[PDB]
DNA sequence: CCACATGGCTGAA
DNA sequence: GTTCAGCGCATGTG
């Protein structure tokens, strides 16, 4: 009775879909299997590797001759130097891995028919804004639409992927992008998908986060008649509060700000719940000057930047949210920290920066629980 | 017009 | 090429 999900990621980052899938199987009965990713920033998928495998043994290896779009950016490709670089030390293991283990094809513009695996049960991803626009669809888009429309003609409809999740920041839907959102949805109609788009808070998700995504959940037309699914109103759903203070972790040794120089305020709580004082002449950019209170919830924790530099008030001073605390706000556990720290290949802030790339955990997990699947 | 709220980019080193 | 300290406005609601 326990049902294999093949699960497809795109643009993985560290795979908060994946972990996910894998905190909740036990309650579905569900056994979670790779059945490929997309992910070529190299930070990114030595943690993923690190977070996910079992009973990996990094060792010094070369690289493999067909790893070549990577980046070290996340934003540029690598130059056949870099690849030299990584070629035969132990970084080159873990992507190795990820080939291997994890079927990593590591640029979404090599992705085709010919390696886009059948009957995925979960396809998860993402897109900037920009492709939603010409310079019709371009970029990332245009290559998932691309990747659809190959496999359509190639696939039978049963072997297409059952379900899609795609997750993107708040101004998908802002009045410049969301009529051009809503032609990709029409396009998924096309490829035989009815979707649902929901706009989710995390911090209705059990985080002490704002953090608000849009998600666009399709199903295919088909698996929707065989399964009886119905969407389920996640919008309304806000469990019970968390604070900044039920995360933080307990240390002698943080390093925390001299703030003496800069006048401050009262703290004041908004209607989102942030709770937050203003620093004086501390710099001109609004969102690097507030200093946020642990009794409520944080902003929204960014991969680079101010919102990356997240200050709290503690008894012992002001300092900032550490790699650590950033993981655990992601809602990832403190193992999956560790084992990203214990690579020793990803710094303090490149730690961050992939944290804050990410989706919290519990979000997704809320999306996926509504998921049917026939016993077949 | 106003008050308020909220979230990456890049050039010097 | 990397790295991150320094830096502002876009996109809203009311
Ligand atoms: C915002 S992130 C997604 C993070 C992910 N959802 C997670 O769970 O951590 C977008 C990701 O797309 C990746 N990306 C960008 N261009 C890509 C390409 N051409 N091929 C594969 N991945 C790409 C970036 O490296 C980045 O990790």
């Amino acid at each position: 009775k326990i049902k294999v999900i093949k699960v497809f990621e795109a643009f993985a980052g560290i795979g908060s879909q994946f972990k996910a899938l894998k905190n909740i199987a036990r309650s579905k009965n569900w056994e979670i299997q790779h059945s490929g990713m997309v992910e070529w920033f190299v930070d990114a998928i030595v943690s993923y590797v690190a977070i996910h495998s079992k009973n990996f043994n990094p060792k010094i290896e070369r690289l493999d001759r067909d790893i070549l779009s990577i980046s070290n950016d996340s934003k540029m490709p690598i130059s056949e130097y870099g690849i030299k670089k990584i070629n035969n030390t132990i970084k080159a293991s873990y992507l190795n891995y990820a080939k291997k283990h994890f079927n990593n094809l590591f640029d979404i513009k090599k992705v085709n028919k010919d390696n886009f695996p059948k009957n995925i049960d979960i396809f998860t991803y993402s897109f900037p804004c920009q492709d939603l626009s010409v310079q019709t669809r371009s970029g990332l888009l245009w290559e998932i639409e691309r990747i659809l429309e190959e496999i359509k003609n190639s696939f039978s409809k049963e072997e297409m992927p059952k379900y899609l999740l795609m997750e993107n920041v708040k101004n998908l839907l802002s009045h410049k992008n969301k009529k051009n959102y809503n032609t990709w949805l029409k396009q998924l109609e096309k490829f035989g998908y009815k979707s649902k788009t929901y706009l989710l808070n995390s911090k209705n998700f059990d985080n002490c986060q704002n953090r608000e995504r849009v998600f666009c959940l399709s199903i295919r037309d088909d698996y929707l008649e065989k399964t009886g699914f119905k969407f389920k109103e996640l919008e309304k759903v806000k469990n019970p509060p968390k604070k900044i203070k039920d995360i933080l972790v307990d240390s002698s040794n943080y390093k925390y700000l001299n703030l003496n120089k800069y006048e401050t305020t009262t703290f004041r709580e908004t209607k989102s719940n942030i709770i937050s004082r203003p620093l004086k002449n501390y710099t001109t950019f609004n969102s690097e000057n507030y200093v946020y209170n642990i009794n409520g919830i944080g902003p929204t924790l960014t991969a680079s930047g101010a919102n990356s530099r997240i200050k709290i008030e503690t008894q012992q001073g002001v300092r900032y949210l550490t790699p650590l605390e950033c993981f655990k706000y992601m809602q990832f556990d403190v193992n999956d920290f560790k084992k990203v720290q214990s690579t020793n290949l990803i710094s303090e802030n490149k730690m961050i920066y992939i944290a804050g790339n990410s989706i919290p955990v519990k979000i997704l997990e809320a999306i996926f629980n509504t998921l049917e699947f026939v016993n077949n």
